[PDB]
């Protein structure tokens, strides 16, 4: 089961499948914590789960790729109803999914497409046993995950700060990711809980906006997902090993997450996240539509 996904329909004249469900925000109220400079919109990793729970339902074991196309604003106190939308299987393994939500009552307001992307075969299998033995690995420098950083402290709540302690050698961060105190008890009933996937954003960010960096304007914003497999589901803390991709595009960044559970065994992987800075008018226009 899912708690987003009520429906997983196999289609009867094609080969597809449609789910469907409902997003409360009263129910999760904790994606309300979710805060981009001054506009509420779901994290883009509960995207991601979304497909990783249309590769469970439809038995490929990877989101292969994943665009962003548009955010998802959250209302303050209802409910949106959800649709992921999966294609035919090619004769390369791979199926086309979209997904989409309408706000929640409206039986014939317009869906609008959030995510689009392709389901397929997992990548290689990427080893652990850098959260294994020493912790952080040797050679670590701190990075403080106290210190302010506007972008995020100015506005995210108290889900959205799940990074309890994080070091770098050279371009790979590591961190201590943990949901907090009420959000964790959910952890359990997602795939990966989109607040802990976010944690292993947040702890690349603050070390990327944090002390020596050069001040910017605004954010950077996922826009795409490459690669992004499961191996363990309902996780609600986890170590992470974040590589940052030397940048070829200055608006840009771009990393790997790779994501241990307590025993030192994988839980999930992304070969690529990449996201674009935003400025705060910006995000506002695209969640207006």
């Amino acid at each position: 089961k899912h708690p987003w996904l009520s429906a997983a329909v196999r289609l009867a004249d094609r080969d597809g499948y449609v789910l469907s469900g409902r997003l409360s925000t009263v129910e999760h109220a904790w994606v309300l914590d979710h805060v981009v400079l001054g506009t509420v919109i779901l994290p883009g990793t509960a995207f991601v789960e979304l497909a990783l729970a249309a590769a469970d339902a439809v038995g490929l074991p990877s989101v292969s790729e994943l665009t962003i196309e548009a955010p998802l604003a959250l209302p303050a106190r209802g409910a949106v109803t959800l649709q992921v939308t999966v294609e035919a299987l090619d004769a390369t393994g791979r199926r086309g999914f979209a997904v989409h939500s309408r706000p929640d009552g409206a039986h014939d307001a317009p869906w609008t497409a959030h995510a689009r992307g392709v389901l397929g075969a997992a990548p290689a299998a990427a080893t652990t046993a850098w959260a294994a033995g020493a912790w952080p690995p040797a050679g670590a420098e701190p990075v403080d995950v106290t210190r302010w950083v506007e972008a995020l402290d100015a506005w995210v709540g108290p889900a959205f700060r799940g990074v309890t302690a994080a070091w770098r050698v050279g371009r790979s961060i590591y961190a201590d990711l943990a949901l907090p105190e009420g959000v964790s008890e959910r952890a359990q009933d997602f795939g990966l809980h989109p607040a802990l996937l976010d944690a292993a954003l947040q702890a690349l960010l603050r070390a990327e906006l944090g002390a020596g960096s050069s001040p910017r304007e605004g954010i950077p914003m996922p826009f795409a997902w490459s690669d992004v497999a499961l191996e363990a589901r309902g996780a609600a803390a986890l170590r992470a090993r974040v590589e940052v991709e030397d940048a070829s595009d200055g608006d840009q960044l771009a990393a790997s997450i790779e994501l241990a559970d307590a025993q030192g065994q994988p839980v999930a992987r992304a070969g690529t996240f990449r996201a674009r800075w935003a400025t705060a008018e910006h995000v506002r226009k695209a969640a207006a539509g």
